[PDB]
């Protein structure tokens, strides 16, 4: 179990990161495996994967994912210039993240189809400090812990819509809280 920040374990890069909000231990396992156990968190984003990430990995992630209230199960990461926040949203808890969000287009992959949107983060919390950002989302309509992700085929689905990728940073499975409860143990390959 670990403070905020980034690393390797295992040969794998993590991000802990969380807003300062008590309720969230975080912490990593042998291989690609990390665990989250949180509650009446902040917001908080945890998992392991790759730094730099690639436009044509394909993850593979299985484990048990519990949340309690509003939480999200992704591929999750960052590109830089343009900086954009991103995710592959494979479950979540009670809120749907596009919520209120513009709809651009679907794709289908591994398995289902996911509506994809792009939204905008005012002066927040970014991979270099406080920021305005977009964020990209494909958001899985068949909801699942465990599988496969070809990253590429939501990046190419996304750049048919303008939604540029710049030069990618961290790539994660990552779990996610936002002022919930919840478990979840995931491994990544
Ligand atoms: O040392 C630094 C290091 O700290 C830095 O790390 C970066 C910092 O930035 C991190 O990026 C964060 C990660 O979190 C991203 O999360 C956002 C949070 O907002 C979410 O939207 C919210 C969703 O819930 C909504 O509320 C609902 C409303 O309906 C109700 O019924 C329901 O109960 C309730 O829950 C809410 O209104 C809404 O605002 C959004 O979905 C989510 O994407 C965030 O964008 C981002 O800022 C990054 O992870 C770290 O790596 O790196 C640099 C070092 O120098």
């Amino acid at each position: 179990t670990i403070q905020p920040g980034t690393g390797y374990n295992n040969g794998y890069f993590y991000s802990y990161w969380n807003d300062g909000h008590g309720g969230v231990t975080y912490t990593n396992g042998p291989g690609g495996q990390f665990s989250v156990n949180w509650s009446n968190s902040g917001n908080f984003v945890g998992g392991k994967g790759w730094q730099p990430g690639t436009k044509n990995k394909v993850i593979n992630f299985s484990g048990s994912y519990n949340p309690n209230g509003n939480s999200y199960l992704s591929v999750y990461g960052w590109s830089r210039n343009p900086l954009i926040e991103y995710y592959i949203v494979e479950n979540f808890g009670t809120y749907n993240p596009s919520t209120g969000a513009t709809k651009l287009g679907e794709v289908t992959s591994d398995g289902s189809v996911y509506d994809i949107y792009r939204t905008q983060r005012v002066n927040q919390p970014s991979i270099i400090g406080t920021a305005t950002f977009y964020q990209y989302w494909s958001v899985r309509r068949n909801h699942r812990s465990s599988g496969s992700v070809n990253t590429a085929n939501h990046f190419n689905a996304w750049a048919q819509q303008g939604l540029t990728l710049g030069t990618m940073d961290y790539q994660i499975v990552a779990v996610q809280g936002y002022f919930s409860s919840g478990s979840a143990s995931i491994t990544v390959s």
